């Protein structure tokens, strides 16, 4: 007495005829050598639980027409180096501070000075690595040798603020895994992504401040120069974002590349193409590497030019190239839509909230974490992220709100709707205020009446507390780059002058106190910032978070 049985990969069902009493062993082989690989790459479930290959049929109550699915198994082995360009100041530390070991993490910043783009910032990156690493190899050697991740998290991170001088990556995200952040929850996609790609694609570039998602499992990955991850994109949403345009017919190579088009452009395309929303996963050939680097050099000499990843290199790209590149445009390339592809951007602060809000509905919008709150939270208190803060029982809050970073205290801090709060340690014992406001973006010359801090004109905020520019030394054209953060060497001093930065201008003291201390923009906040009392606080408030008796 026989049963027919379908496994599926995520595309195609294949039906198999066995016995009851057969063990699944054969049926497993025979799949494996179906799909090229074998059984050992693979990984059967059947209602959820992994089977073994000894097991029959009758042993786990299956029935006719039942399905397997058959999802590959990468997770061991040969592991990829993680290359990642970050801020300067984390670049110190950031072994220590999240302890990996250096071989397998190599990170670097942009060097002071001239800024080189998402492809000179990839070309420096791979430089700065085999630098370390060559072994006396040349270049073309050392590529070759392992597949390697790297992560473009080194820019200013103008609007979020709360998670700037950390790279935003290294931001601790709940759950409702052990501990986890950002780069934590995104970096297994990366891997079995570079797992299933063939092994002359040795660079996987991500970028972009968006979090990447999906349920089901990876097409096959073709063997082009340059292949690129894509989410199949209406218009309205095609506008907003780098996508790829590919003829009607031919739904898988790349047509053209396209930089945020219009609305109307779009309409007068919509006939003759199909598009894709770019979503910042990109896999290089060596080859490709090559021309890359060679465009991210100069002319004569050979040292840095920005270079644009996106703009430069990636419009020079497809059978149609709208920008003209000799070299460029011999590079394949295959644009994959991803199965089940979810997307959810972290650049801002809204977003932060937002995003993690729907990532966590998917395995309410209040988030607590390494924090002592004593104060009750109600639904009134929506959009809420309180992290590595020590919130005291006369705090007044209302809803719209990131607060990071506060030591303990019991200030009489009032925190209107809208207002976010940070405080970053500098120093050996000092701590900068950042009161920001949620919609804040971190731009503009202080003198516009639309550049605001803390959701209200900046020159309001500076004529409500008695302040000129004359008490600003600096700059004063981009606000990311005005000193107007104190710093101040005691919680009192802390909670005084942040009561005064929010909703108590009159606080004489509040005053006093920001005159008489050093003022940082969020520039040198984020250039400064003592991550290791930072950490270390976090790390105080999760094991007061452990303590199970405390109330």
């Amino acid at each position: 007495t026989h049963i027919n049985l379908k496994v599926s990969d995520g595309s195609s069902e294949i039906f198999f005829k066995i016995k009851k009493t057969t063990p699944l062993r054969r049926l497993m082989e025979a799949f494996a050598k179906r799909q090229g690989k074998e059984m050992d790459s693979l990984r059967f479930l059947y209602d959820g639980i992994r089977i073994q290959a000894d097991q029959t049929p009758e042993d786990l109550d299956m029935e006719d027409n039942d399905i397997i699915e058959a999802h590959r198994e990468q997770i061991g082995g040969e592991f990829m180096q993680k290359l990642l360009s970050l801020p300067s100041n984390l670049v110190q530390s950031f072994h220590e501070l999240e302890r990996v070991n250096r071989t397998d993490w190599f990170c670097t910043s942009d060097p002071v000075g001239k800024k080189l783009g998402s492809g000179g910032g990839t070309s420096w990156l791979l430089e700065e690595c085999y630098n370390e690493y060559s072994d006396g190899a040349t270049f073309g050697e050392w590529l070759e040798k392992e597949k390697r991740i790297l992560l473009h998290a080194g820019g200013q991170s103008r609007r979020l603020p709360g998670y700037a001088p950390s790279g935003k990556i290294l931001t601790p995200v709940p759950v409702f895994h052990l501990g986890q952040n950002l780069l934590s929850l995104q970096l297994p996609l990366y891997e079995k992504i570079m797992s299933l790609a063939p092994d002359k694609l040795h660079t996987l570039i991500a970028s972009g401040d968006v979090y990447i998602r999906s349920e089901k499992p990876l097409q096959s990955i073709p063997e082009a120069d340059v292949v690129c991850y894509g989410l199949w994109v209406d218009p309205s949403l095609a506008t907003h974002h780098g996508v790829f345009a590919s003829d009607r017919k031919h739904p898988e190579q790349l047509d053209f590349m396209l930089q945020k088009p219009s609305l109307a452009e779009l309409e007068s395309l919509s006939k003759t193409h199909l598009f894709l929303m770019d979503i910042g996963i990109w896999l290089l050939s060596d080859r490709a590497v090559e021309i890359l680097m060679k465009r991210s050099h100069k002319e004569s000499s050979e040292e840095l030019k920005y270079y644009d990843l996106y703009s430069d290199f990636g419009l020079a790209l497809g059978t149609h190239p709208r920008i003209e590149d000799e070299e460029v445009n011999t590079l394949s390339v295959a644009i994959l839509p991803l199965p089940g592809g979810e997307f959810y951007h972290y650049g801002t602060s809204k977003e932060l909230i937002s995003s993690t809000l729907s990532v966590q509905n998917k395995v309410p919008a209040m988030f607590v974490q390494n924090a002592v709150v004593r104060i009750p939270l109600c639904a009134e208190n929506a959009d809420l992220w309180i992290e590595n803060s020590h919130i005291g029982p006369k705090w007044k809050i209302a809803s719209r709100h990131i607060i990071t970073g506060v030591p303990e205290n019991d200030w009489s801090l009032a925190v209107p709707a809208g207002v976010c709060v940070d405080v970053v340690p500098m120093g050996d014992k000092g701590f900068v205020a950042r009161p920001y406001g949620l919609d804040d973006v971190f731009k503009g010359d202080l003198r516009d009446s639309k550049t605001t801090l803390t959701g209200i004109p900046f020159g309001e905020w500076m004529s409500k507390r008695g302040l000129s520019y004359t008490d600003l030394k600096g700059r004063t054209d981009d606000l990311q780059a005005v000193s107007v953060f104190p710093m101040v060497n005691s919680v009192e001093e802390l909670g005084l002058v942040l009561r005064w930065m929010l909703s108590e201008p009159e606080l004489e003291e509040g005053k006093n106190i920001w005159l008489r201390s050093e003022h940082f923009s969020a520039d040198e906040i984020s250039a400064g910032a003592n991550l290791k009392r930072l950490y270390a606080q976090r790390e105080e408030f999760r094991k007061g978070n452990w303590k199970a008796l405390a109330v």
